[PDB]
């Protein structure tokens, strides 16, 4: 069995062969043809390497391993990771969108298909979920999470897991994991990413670290380290997070842990000493794996020659990264993800797009709908404006590296396939991203270009409006590029681009009914839109068949029926701005601003634009009232709570039904709520249907002030509804039971 | 019969329910005078239910009021009577956080003593200041009762209050008991939203936000008052480990009593913490005396009592403290200390600290800009002064000054006039209103601060002050915020200055006139595009009652701008929380590189703040040497000497702050980049030079690491010296431990 075995194999292994595992260098180009005698395979044949990430093609891979399995003395194969964060060569919407579907099975789906594709072209392990909580819109790496929801959060992070993972390791159709980035990148102050991180022990463990915590229980393979300092040590040296927290319970994470790119290096400049230095300060803090920086191959033996690490340290380090090796069949099969046919035919194929196109479809925001302009009608003429209207390669959003970005379907494109010969569709630039070309060269990199038109800005909107003149109605394609969100794209400004916006003033003022088509890796500012625009959909970033799965929506094949995971400020003024958020002492009363001398500012009130939560359909929903089983409980008994939900509205339609708990008094303050559960349901219209959710105790737990998980008995109020906003609600009083006190 | 004997005494005298009694600060009602013996606050004096009052105005009332405690109580204990009084009594002194500008702590100190000295002669014994709470966030209304962003700027201003506020002895009757606020981490509030919820790690309290604390405690500060907010999810006010663990950690001993906030203990019933009994067990376990206007101990630590919620001992301890301070403001050989009516009559709003204050508040105005020599100007030709602050009194003195004579103020147009004379034809225009929305400008003036109100439609009243400007040779514009714009409750998620009045800068810019912006601000505010196109920018902060004098002190070079910011000026509030004393970050952007993807960096603005902190010009200009340091190799408890010539290579006589900061390069936790750890301000006549020296130990080198030891680490350090935070003279040295 694998534990004979790999005592075994290490039992065979020279100390540099044991600390050669534990290194992920960064490859270098590889000429195909001569792979055996390229940069890396040196490195390769000396048992320096234990992996390698972002080499791409199943004939280049297995040319690759070749070097380790035929050349190398003890013929370790190599791991092969990448980001495959959503998406493979199919790319479904982004994190952050995806998650607005509130479907666990649709996101469970979409990583299945992912890790299909991804195994079908010799990866076996990838850098993803990232399950960072944010409250911070600034951030551009809000996209590649699932919002500002701890318990939602945990929920995407199993689904994700489960559907990378699979049934076993050892298929050839299932991938290895990586929960990142733990932990708490995402507070990096003032939205700028890699930045300071600060908070208290207790927030970290009700407000940040349960996302990390499901992924680690539903068995991710691996972890991945944050950029960020914590306490002021940087996550990839700190013992306390690492190992302390990490694997506290025994058994519990059993995986092993890599750095983020260069992370070792890095602590260097927050201040921690020599390369030499943290390189044996990661280790100890229980780090096994090196990414790109090489810190471990090249410090390691002289720390342990010093006494500065322990030989136990290191073996401890490379047990680790064999048993994923083992788990994986790479022992048993060096070349299991490497077949040449499974990459013609299971990648990218017209069930995989079609898959692809009926999720993201489910993923869209429905922000506004004033005077039923959405649905269109399928006649007459339509006006297509905006530097997003008619553009391929921006449509899968960030961290779509492995994305068929020239094969996606354009706005425009998808819009006359749907029209057909019933409605005519005429398309206008209206104007670029931005007025600042500066930004904009700097918001498109990567390959992800947009046409940029050199005229007077006065011209090419004039131009727009003289076509939307001859329109019924204007679709308005506005929002980010791509690479606006993602790594290292932090924004200041959280608004729709000023050019843009101008454009969009300039579309209204023709009288046409406007919709705005949101597309965006955050959440925006967007009172004055939303004041101004009859309709708003967001479309987040859709992946390869955007123009598809949003024509799917506008002509109202789709219902719309995503709901926001992060809140949507009135400015950048307000953020942090969150649901879950604390009472204060002197909280304003609903429908109060201003009021001196309670929690609130002089120029906007305190409500966000748009709640954690919030999503319109084409249809309404009419809630019954809250149904309890008992209003007064007592030790481990289930709470039945149920309600009626209604379609009185116009259409066929799903909605989400939200389930949210307060804990009233505490020995601590409590958040107003906190989601603890949800179930989507569809309805046709005119139907009801009773939704039920099942409470106990274990919904009703928290870290207090000594970080004891723990319920106390009290008052609680129980709330359903289709926001964190508009909720039916009951009290109820839950009790301890003496007898059962341990 | 010394302190501890006579409070025992007295103690064994007193009933239970009047012990708790010496906890209550209840809010007083109105005192009809002639009639206070019979009014509403007169039947809780008489039954001992009063410990002190606060906001209680004039000689005349406070003695009448305290005669019902002396005359018509039980046992005689006389009242506390505290109050407000944040940067002067009746003469107005600059807000606090302007103040903190001059980075003189003289001046500092001096400003005290003359608000102790005017409100002691007016009855008053305490005082709710110094108000120390760091702050990172210029949303939010209160930076200006502050000190800024910085540990050790604060520390010093901590101390300088103090010591002025309550001189040697408390049994002086010009001196007053100050009371350190607000116990703690207020600054950090979420949002920048006034009561919003604050977290933190411990690790971050004790190096950036405690120290000011901690030096007024150590400065001897009488009391201390809790603050709003949670902290670890603990309200302040009932947080154990903080009002007792913290405060009164045995070495360093705090002798003082602890005041809640406003209502502090029964907004504890809104943060989620139980009803009022709960809440105010909670909070006398915690270690608080005495109770602010929610009466919550009054009317319910009996009934703990009687359940065993609380111990005697408790309350014991409580109303101790607070019968010792009374003890030691002499309040118990003499009642009626603070209660002369010809002190009051001589000693308040005289010509003297009128005088005083015109020339504390000239030196706290911070030069942001000042192209091609347009300041001073010359006292000669035509002026235009434009803008909704040119011509109001009740302004001046800026938020927090409730005993203020608001209404006899100099206004900028006054004092320019008065300072013109002859010489110079000093013209007026409204320009525009402070805002557009008038409904803004309204919650934006109260407490009867109110600004005219103009309803010409503004292109009418732009064309006026246009047509005004051009006959003028320069143009002085006073734009900003109004006085309660900032303050408590008064966060503002826009921290420009309103769109109006820069509508209006526009259009006196485009006259092609030379513009000064005057500009009126209790916080700091995003200035890039006046920074671009204003010619000269003079931060003149809410400068108090003289106002108008001290600004045309600066603005014809009677007096030369010497202000260093106290707090980081923001490019926009998208860069907020940004701030001198951060962290390197594992990817860090080089100095100029402005942008680079995949370094700690934003793709629509740069890193750096407009002006950062210690940020200020002159009407001269400064010259430093070369850093000479008397060794770069140290071993154990030596003394380093820094030193550094500075050089007045300018054409006025004038004063600069010249700033020590220090950077621990490597350490067990990260260090920031830098940290001010001294200062000077000296005066250099126009061509003068003079050896700046510094003298540098390991004290100077201390943190708190990761396990909260406090300490320093051998290794090396970069020693930085200059008249700014951003433009440094450095050098590397190293610093050994010794066996
Ligand atoms: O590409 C490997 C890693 O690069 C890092 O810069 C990112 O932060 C990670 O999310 C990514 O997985
Ligand atoms: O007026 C007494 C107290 O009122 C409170 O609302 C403020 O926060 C304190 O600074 C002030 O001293
Ligand atoms: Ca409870
Ligand atoms: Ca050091």
């Amino acid at each position: 069995k694998m534990n004979q075995f790999i005592n075994a194999l290490m039992a065979k292994m020279t100390l540099d062969e044991k600390i050669g595992q534990l290194n992920l260098p960064g490859a270098g180009d590889i000429t195909t043809g001569q792979a055996s005698s390229s940069g890396i395979a040196q490195k390769i044949k000396e048992g320096k390497v234990g992996g390698l990430f972002n080499i791409k093609s199943v004939t280049k891979i297995k040319e690759v391993q070749r070097i380790a399995v035929e050349e190398s003395r003890l013929k370790i194969p190599l791991l092969f990771g990448m980001d495959v964060i959503h998406g493979y060569e199919t790319a479904f919407p982004i994190p952050l969108g995806l998650s607005c579907t509130w479907d666990m099975e649709l996101i469970e789906k979409s990583a299945r298909i992912a890790a299909i594709e991804a195994s079908a072209d010799g990866i076996c392990w990838t850098f993803s979920p990232m399950v960072d909580i944010s409250r911070d819109p600034r951030w551009g790496r809000v996209s590649e999470g699932s919002g500002e929801d701890p318990y939602l959060g945990a929920q995407i992070a199993k689904a994700m897991v489960k559907g990378y993972q699979g049934k076993d390791f050892s298929d050839n159709t299932s991938i290895m994991a990586c929960v990142k980035h733990f932990a708490l990148y995402g507070a990096g102050e003032a939205g700028r990413d890699y930045n300071t991180v600060d908070m208290s022990r207790v927030r970290m463990y009700n407000e940040y670290f349960p996302p990390y915590k499901a992924a680690v229980d539903a068995g991710v393979g691996s972890v991945m380290t944050s950029f960020n300092e914590i306490d002021g040590i940087p996550a990839t040296g700190n013992k306390w997070l690492m190992t302390d927290v990490l694997r506290k319970r025994i058994g519990a994470f059993k995986g092993f842990v890599v750095t983020d790119y260069t992370a070792i290096n890095e602590m260097i400049d927050h201040g921690m000493g020599d390369l030499q230095t943290v390189s044996a300060l990661a280790l100890r803090a229980g780090v096994d794996m090196d990414m790109v920086g090489e810190g471990f191959l090249t410090t390691l033996k002289k720390s342990l020659q010093e006494g500065k690490i322990t030989q136990a340290q290191i073996d401890a380090a490379c047990k680790r990264i064999l048993e994923a090796k083992y788990k994986l069949g790479l022992f048993s099969d060096p070349y299991k993800y490497c077949n040449e046919e499974r990459a013609r035919t299971q990648i990218f194929t017209p069930e995989h797009r079609k898959i692809a196109r009926e999720i993201a479809a489910q993923s869209f925001v429905l922000l506004k709908n004033d005077n039923n302009v959405l649905p269109l009608k399928k006649s007459g003429t339509i006006a297509l404006v905006g530097p997003l209207a008619d553009n391929r390669v921006n449509m899968p959003g960030t961290w779509s590296v492995a994305a068929k970005h020239a094969e996606s379907v354009s706005l425009l494109e998808g819009l006359k396939k749907a029209a057909g010969n019933d409605a005519r569709i005429l398309y206008a630039h209206g104007s670029n991203l931005d007025e600042d070309k500066s930004l904009i060269e700097r918001a498109t990199m990567f390959g992800k270009t947009l046409k940029y038109d050199p005229r007077p800005k006065d011209v090419v909107i004039k131009e727009a409006v003289d076509i939307a003149n001859q329109a019924d109605v204007i679709v308005a394609a506005l929002g980010e590029s791509a690479e606006m969100s993602g790594e290292a794209s932090s924004r200041s400004n959280i608004e729709i681009p000023a050019l843009q916006r101008e454009l969009l003033q300039a579309l209204l003022k023709t009288g046409k009914p406007v919709v705005l088509v949101l597309f965006t890796g955050r959440p925006l500012a967007l009172t004055w839109e939303h004041e101004n625009v009859p309709a708003i959909l967001n479309v987040w970033f859709a992946g390869t068949e955007a123009g598809d799965a949003i024509s799917d929506a506008l002509f109202g094949v789709v219902n719309p029926s995503g709901k926001l995971s992060a809140t949507f400020p009135r400015n950048v003024g307000q953020v942090p701005i969150y649901y879950n958020h604390k009472n204060t002492g002197r909280p304003l009363p609903e429908g109060q601003w201003f009021q001196k001398f309670r929690s609130n500012y002089l120029d906007v009130p305190n409500d966000p634009l748009y709640p954690f939560g919030y999503g319109l359909s084409f249809t309404k929903f009419t809630y019954g009232d809250l149904k309890l089983s008992s209003t007064n409980l007592k030790g481990n008994q289930t709470l039945t709570a149920s309600i009626e939900l209604t379609n009185s509205g116009d259409y066929d339609g799903a909605e989400v039904v939200q389930l949210y708990i307060r804990d009233l008094v505490g020995s601590t303050t409590r958040p107003v709520k906190e989601l603890k559960g949800f179930q989507k349901v569809f309805l046709k219209k005119g139907e009801t249907k009773t939704i039920t959710f099942k409470i106990t105790p274990e919904d009703l737990k928290f870290y207090n002030y000594d970080l004891k998980y723990d319920w106390e008995p009290g008052e609680f109020v129980i709330m359903v509804g289709g926001n964190s906003r508009d909720l039916k609600s009951q009290k109820i009083n839950w009790l301890k039971d003496p007898a059962f006190l341990y």
